[PDB]
């Protein structure tokens, strides 16, 4: 009834994105999804997704898909290790706790949800450029493409999101850390060394500020991320660059750690960034719109809260939007907004000091 006969338009098919469309689509809502990836057969590069019990289950639960989800996440154990090489614990998933927070790759949850979806419910190739309103709609504008209007914007387009004006005026910012991530093809092969040494787990190492991660088994790759405090002589088109920046900060790890850099065909460098929540958002906007998922809480990962926090906004927001509790939908994304900031908060604050906490010199998991 809130929502009748009225056009909402989510900004981005990310994991959130999806899962809000979803979420209203399945409640009779007319919602369309706009991304800028020109297809669905685009990949997405990253590590793997693990989901929380109580959020990202929860709202996979509500859409209809958390055994989809178990169907096909993968449980997986996690092994701590030094620089030469020493398992120090393991942590072999008990069969007891197998099914509390598997691991999809991203691409398969993309799946799911887009397949949760009625055909041609995301538009893609659609770049969102400009989002200027009227006295009624709001006028859309893709790069080189026809734009569209809508009653009612929901921003879910990432932690880099550049059309969040009319809700905040707040900035992102830089958190001080540095992560390099990659993808191994095949590495029983080219990495034998490494890729035994996780045996299965995701290995976790921390030496001299320098901390390694990696997932064996993503679809049959090995993701691994490498992360440290920042502060530029690398280009990361420049693989050789890279290996020479890192193997000059892992030189005291073990061979099988730099045959891992040695073999890694293409480097991606992001530094570790935070949109946040410190001050309230616009009170008066022009028409309905609100924000979530990266797009409004971007925090530190090395608390494995982000994807999972974000599922959460898109769990409130299509419940009070749908549930008839709200006398107007901006009182509703008030509400969302209202809830989101504490647990949202909480959330960065525990990403935040995990961070502090891991690139400390005396951290030792
Ligand atoms: C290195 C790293 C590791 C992480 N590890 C974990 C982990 O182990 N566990 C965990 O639970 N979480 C993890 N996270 C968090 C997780 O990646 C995010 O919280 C989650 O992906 C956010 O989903 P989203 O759709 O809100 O944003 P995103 O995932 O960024 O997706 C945004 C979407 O918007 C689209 N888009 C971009 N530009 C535009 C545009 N102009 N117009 C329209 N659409 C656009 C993008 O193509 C994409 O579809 C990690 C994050 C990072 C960076
Ligand atoms: C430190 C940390 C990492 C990861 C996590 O998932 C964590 C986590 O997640 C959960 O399991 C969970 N969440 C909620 C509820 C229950 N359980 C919880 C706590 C800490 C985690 C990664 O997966 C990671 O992405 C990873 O493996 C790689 C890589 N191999 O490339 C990256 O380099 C790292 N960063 C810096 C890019 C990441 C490290």
């Amino acid at each position: 009834t809130l929502l009748k006969n009225k056009k909402i338009t989510i900004i981005g098919a990310g994991p959130v994105g999806l899962t809000m469309a979803r979420l209203l689509q399945q409640n009779r809502v007319d919602v369309t999804v706009y991304e800028r990836d020109k297809d669905r057969d685009a990949r997405i590069f990253g590590g793997t997704l693990d989901l929380h019990r109580d959020s990202g289950q929860e709202a996979m639960k509500r859409a209809g898909l958390l055994q989809t989800y178990y169907d096909l996440a993968l449980p997986m154990g996690v092994n701590i290790a030094d620089e030469k090489g020493n398992i120090l614990t393991t942590k072999n998933v008990k069969p007891e706790n197998r099914f509390d927070n598997p691991e999809i790759n991203r691409n398969d949850l993309r799946t799911i949800l887009l397949n949760s979806l009625q055909n041609d419910t995301v538009i893609w190739d659609r770049k969102l450029v400009t989002l200027e309103p009227d006295k009624e709609k709001w006028t859309l504008t893709f790069e080189d493409k026809p734009s569209e209007t809508a009653d009612l914007v929901i921003i879910a387009n990432g932690g880099m999101s550049k059309v969040r004006k009319f809700v905040t005026d707040t900035e992102v910012e830089e958190t001080g850390t540095f992560n390099i991530q990659a993808d191994i093809h095949q590495p029983e092969v080219n990495c034998p060394g490494f890729f035994q040494l996780c045996n299965g787990n995701r290995l976790m190492a921390a030496h001299q500020g320098n901390l390694l991660f990696a997932n064996p088994n993503n679809n049959g790759a090995l993701h691994f991320g490498i992360s440290f405090k920042t502060s530029t002589l690398v280009d990361f088109q420049d693989r050789n660059s890279v290996v020479d920046f890192l193997l000059k900060k892992f030189s005291d790890w073990d061979e099988r750690y730099k045959e891992l850099i040695r073999v890694t065909s293409s480097f991606v460098g992001l530094a570790t960034r935070i949109f946040p929540l410190g001050k309230s958002w616009k009170s008066k906007r022009p028409l309905p719109i609100t924000m979530i998922g990266d797009a409004a809480h971007l925090m530190p990962p090395f608390a494995g809260q982000g994807v999972n926090s974000g599922l959460m906004d898109a769990l409130i927001l299509s419940d009070n939007l749908t549930n008839g509790k709200f006398n107007s939908i901006e009182e509703a994304i008030e509400n969302y907004e209202q809830q989101m900031f504490a647990y949202g908060r909480e959330a960065q604050a525990e990403s935040i000091i995990n961070e502090t906490e891991m690139f400390s010199s005396d951290f030792s998991f």
